[PDB]
């Protein structure tokens, strides 16, 4: 109507309407799982940071859908089995969704 500006249609509508919210929440949920799993592997310093700060956003050559389960499993074998892995994956799915607006 006017352009896209303000807290009018660019956040407060854009995430009321799904679509845009997917993109944000995806690039949040991965970070929340990464910092969990770093806290299982036992990391400190920048190694813990790096492990949370890799699996999220990435470049346009980082595919997954279900590979996240395998990706984390190949690290957390013998520390955290499916009982937690897919549980956290779900427990952050709807949480990261709502957390988009709740973080405003």
């Amino acid at each position: 109507m006017t352009t896209f500006d303000d807290r009018e249609r660019a956040h407060e509508a854009k995430f009321a309407h799904d679509a845009e919210l997917n993109f944000k929440a995806e690039a949040r949920r991965n970070r929340l799982l990464g910092e969990w799993a770093a806290g299982l592997l036992g990391k400190t310093g920048d190694d813990a940071r790096a492990y949370a700060l890799t699996v999220v956003t990435s470049d346009f050559d980082e595919p997954g859908d279900e590979d996240v389960f395998r990706k984390l499993a190949a690290d957390l074998e013998g520390k955290a089995d499916e009982e937690t892995i897919r549980a956290k994956m779900v427990e952050l799915r709807a949480t990261a969704r709502e957390q988009i607006i709740s973080e405003i």
